[PDB]
């Protein structure tokens, strides 16, 4: 409800200055040395190393990642009111024309142009990062199948996760629209189906032992989230997706739909989180890789710490699905 | 080892089965709707009882496809008939063969409008409703149906029925899947769909009854759901079996279940839900299937359809083997 910061619809004319502030922060982070954890690519690699896909940690990990990166964009933009505008793809089933302007477009020549240059710039920092990992961080890497930083590079190079200049997205300014399947995935009918569940797991995707495992998926993850990623193409179709600035507009919308669901559950007098014995299993999952606006590792390193918007202190301009 | 063989619909040896299928469709469109093997009576089994978004997905569909295969076998007069499968991984488009004659639900042999559909099916479906057992009425209540008119409300208002010219969105000239659906049927997605080593992760989430929604496995959420929706018209809603291609689609889904089961057996891992989950899954009532004699079937729990069993078919191997 009452909050200091406001995540606006990116089509809101009042959001236009925040998109300029975002451009300023991207330009800064592309120009930070990759020894700085707020370097644009260092930021993307948090997602490669730690993001949950296909499990009940999906919305809560993304709340933490987006909430920390918002503070970093706020700091480096010099815009003390900054909050991430959301992409309401239900209203706008296309890459926003605004995200083809300047450094919101990852084809912009300010971005690293090739895998060769990316590895040249990021290999020494990522090796130094690996060598600094705690016992607990190396266990998370083992859970994810990474025995060394070169396992991370194998997945980047071979997937591929990095896309060269001209291929940073499949969708273009001239042809920005979703295909029929992705239009149905973001449709108001699908959004209502996504919000309909009355238990956290059915809403938020399946229970697993650790957040690097795959389980069954909820509608929110499997339809609008996954199909928007894949339809955009390029970085957005794989685990270096936060290289594309539109990633945070996408996740601002996902987090808004979580906020909608939570308030709907509260209205029905139903639980807002996993219940009984599931709650501590879900809350105690280690999230060990988030970076604050000072470039330092964050203290709050359990999933449970990110269950509520809490100290991130934002709310949303209401968007698609609010009336549920 | 099996008596019947579900072939790839691109196999030259499947071409006679596509003609037999056309003959059975023509017959079932011309059966009175008092006959439970009438084409529309058959589609309504799916509207009344199909699970979507839970662990009963593959097993209910095995039962429905297996019974309807026997009905097509009987009414075609082809004693070797088995449903050819649509390997959309190999053929990411509506097969050109499914735009020929009554394989195309735009064919004028089909009922052309909702008004005629209701006129033909309302009295039979009302008589059917009034014949339901306490147990069948409980399944209807689980699904939110207190009356046959709740079923018609869902048909009319969704809508589930599509008029002549709109029976599919994809056409003979433009039969191809969009980029998202091509990815959903891609070999990479098929391998991901087969990768799970537990039934629930493979076959979608546990629920208390089969009319409830849960989390979904890759098999259901990507290739199954996206092919339905990309085709459009009948295939995007719960009168989907009105489109003959429904059974070619479900022959491929059932093949991928067979592939998964044999992969599990090779790894020495479970082929079904385990422990306390197994009886919950096996004992779910499936009370609406119709035999090739037009009679209600005796095998009326999910557990009866866990194996191919006396349906007695195997597959020509396809994508993901
Ligand atoms: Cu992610
Ligand atoms: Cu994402
Ligand atoms: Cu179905
Ligand atoms: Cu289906």
């Amino acid at each position: 409800q009452s909050a200091k910061y406001h995540r606006l619809n990116l089509q809101n004319p009042a959001a236009a200055p925040f998109l300029e502030s975002y451009k300023k922060a991207i330009t800064v982070m592309l120009q930070l040395p990759p020894s700085d954890a707020r370097n644009w690519y260092r930021n993307a690699f948090i997602h490669t190393l730690d993001c949950p896909h296909g499990n009940w940690w999906f919305v809560v990990w993304h709340r933490g990642y987006t909430g920390w990166f918002e503070r970093t964009v706020r700091e480096l933009s010099g815009d003390p009111n900054f909050a991430f505008p959301y992409w309401d793809w239900t209203a706008l089933p296309q890459v926003p024309d605004s995200f083809f302007n300047g450094v919101l477009d990852p084809n912009n020549p300010a971005f690293i142009a090739s895998y060769n240059e990316f590895y040249s710039q990021l290999s020494n920092p990522m090796s130094a990062l690996w060598n600094s990992f705690s016992t607990a961080q190396l266990q998370q890497m083992r859970n994810r199948g990474f025995q060394s930083v070169n396992d991370v590079w194998q997945a980047v190079r071979d997937s591929p996760m990095f896309f060269p200049r001209g291929r940073a997205r499949t969708l273009t300014r001239q042809n920005p629209g979703f295909d029929a399947t992705t239009r149905r995935a973001v449709s108001i009918g699908t959004i209502r189906n996504a919000l309909a569940p009355t238990d956290f797991i059915t809403f938020g995707s399946g229970k697993t032992a650790n957040h690097s495992e795959s389980a069954t998926q909820g509608i929110l993850e499997s339809q609008p989230h996954n199909n928007v990623h894949n339809n955009i193409g390029g970085f957005m179709q794989d685990l270096l997706s936060p290289t594309d600035p539109v990633f945070f507009a996408h996740h601002s919308n996902i987090d808004r739909l979580w906020d909608v669901w939570t308030r709907k559950q509260q209205r029905l007098g139903l639980p807002t989180l996993p219940t009984g014995a599931n709650l501590p299993l879900w809350a105690n999952e280690p999230f060990l890789f988030f970076i604050g606006p000072d470039g330092k590792p964050v203290a709050k390193n359990k999933a449970g710490d990110y269950a509520t918007i809490g100290d991130f202190d934002y709310n949303y301009e209401p968007g698609s699905g609010e009336a549920v």
